[PDB]
C-alpha cells in the first residue's frame, strides 16, 4: 500500500528538494510546472506510475519519447533529471524516479496556484519502457466523449469525475495549433469549424493558427489564466471555449449527460475543484504501481540498473 510517509526517514527533505528545483526552472521557464504535471499524467497512463516514461531508447526497446503523444510534445526531462541527482546527493540510492515524478507534479501544481497535499509514496521503477503501450493508452484531442471515457477506463479510472477532474490540468499550459485545426476550418470533413467553438474565440485562434501556417505554434490552454492552476477552465468550456475538442466535448458532447454537472459543479466552486482534483489526482498516481522489492530504485531516471 502507497503511504504518504515513505520517506519521512529516509528523506524527510525530497519535498523541499523538488520544489526548490522547480521554482529555479521557473524564472527561465514558466511553462515547466505544467510540463512536469503532464509527464506524470503520461507515465500514470502506461503501465502505470513506474517512472517508465523516463526511460531513453536501448537496443531491446524503443523509449515512450517517441510514442504519437510524446514526439515533439512531452518536455522537462533535464528538471527530473536535475531534481533526481539533488536528490541522489541528499539521500542515496532512496527516492524512486516514479515517486519524484509524482511529488514534483504535485508540487509543480501547488507551485502554479493549486492546492497542497502530501501524495502517496512507496512506488518504485519499472525495469523496461512501453512505446506500443503508449501508443496505444495515451488519449488524443481528436477523441470523441466516448472515447476519452474508454481511455480513463482502460487504466483503471471508471469515473466521470476522474476524466472532468483531471481534464482540470489544462488550466494552465500550451498546445500546438496542429491539435485544433480541424475545430477551425473543417472539422470532420464537414468544411466547417467545430461548432461547439465559441465563434468570437475561433476568429481569435484562427487568427492564431491560419491555415497552412506554423502547425508547432503554441496557444494557451486557458485563455482566462494561462499560467494560473485555477478552476477558469471549467469556465470557459461553459461559454465553449475549451480549446482542443477533448476539452469541450466534457460539456458539448451528446454523451456528456454524467460529464456536464461535474463541469458545472468544478466552475461553480474552486474548493470542489480543488478537492476533485486531488482525490483523481491520487486515484491515478495509485495505477498499477510497482511496490515493495518489486521494479528498482533507479540512479540515473534515463537507464534502468546494471
Ligand atoms: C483527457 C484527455 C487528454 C487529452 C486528449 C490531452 C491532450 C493534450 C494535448 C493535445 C496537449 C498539447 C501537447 C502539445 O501541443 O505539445 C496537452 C498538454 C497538456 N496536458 Fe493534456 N490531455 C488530456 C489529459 C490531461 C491530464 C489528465 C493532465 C494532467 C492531470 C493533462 C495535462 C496537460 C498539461 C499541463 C499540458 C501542457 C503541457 C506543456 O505545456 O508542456 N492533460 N494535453
Ligand atoms: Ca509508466
Ligand atoms: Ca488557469
Amino acid at each position: 500500500q502507497l503511504t504518504p510517509t515513505f520517506y519521512d526517514n529516509s528523506c524527510p527533505n525530497v519535498s523541499n528538494i523538488v520544489r526548490d528545483t522547480i521554482v529555479n526552472e521557473l524564472r527561465s521557464d514558466p511553462r515547466i510546472a505544467a510540463s512536469i504535471l503532464r509527464l506524470h499524467f503520461h507515465d500514470c497512463f502506461v503501465n502505470g506510475c513506474d517512472a517508465s516514461i523516463l526511460l531513453d531508447n536501448t537496443t531491446s526497446f524503443r523509449t515512450e519519447k517517441d510514442a504519437f503523444g510524446n514526439a515533439n510534445s512531452a518536455r522537462g526531462f533535464p528538471v527530473i533529471d536535475r531534481m533526481k541527482a539533488a536528490v541522489e546527493s541528499a539521500c542515496p540510492r532512496t527516492v524512486s524516479c516514479a515517486d519524484l515524478l509524482t511529488i514534483a507534479a504535485q508540487q509543480s501544481v501547488t507551485l502554479a496556484g493549486g492546492p497542497s497535499w502530501r501524495v502517496p509514496l512507496g512506488r518504485r521503477d519499472s525495469l523496461q519502457a512501453f512505446l506500443d503501450l503508449a501508443n496505444a493508452n495515451l488519449p488524443a484531442p481528436f477523441f470523441t466523449l466516448p472515447q476519452l471515457k474508454d481511455s480513463f477506463r482502460n487504466v483503471g479510472l471508471n469515473r466521470s469525475s476522474d476524466l472532468v477532474a483531471l481534464s482540470g490540468g489544462h488550466t494552465f499550459g500550451k498546445n500546438q495549433c496542429r491539435f485544433i485545426m480541424d475545430r477551425l476550418y473543417n472539422f470532420s470533413n464537414t468544411g466547417l469549424p467545430d461548432p461547439t467553438l465559441n465563434t468570437t474565440y475561433l476568429q481569435t485562434l484562427r487568427g492564431l493558427c491560419p491555415l497552412n501556417g506554423n502547425l508547432s505554434a503554441l496557444v494557451d490552454f486557458d485563455l482566462r489564466t494561462p499560467t494560473i492552476f485555477d478552476n477558469k477552465y471549467y469556465v470557459n468550456l461553459e461559454e465553449q471555449k475549451g480549446l482542443i475538442q477533448s476539452d469541450q466535448e466534457l460539456f458539448s458532447s451528446p454523451n456528456a449527460t454524467d460529464t456536464i454537472p461535474l463541469v458545472r459543479s468544478f466552475a461553480n466552486s474552486t474548493q470542489t475543484f480543488f478537492n476533485a482534483f486531488v482525490e483523481a489526482m491520487d486515484r491515478m498516481g495509485n495505477i498499477t504501481p510497482l511496490t515493495g522489492t518489486q521494479g528498482q530504485i533507479r540512479l540515473n531516471c534515463r537507464v534502468v540498473n546494471s
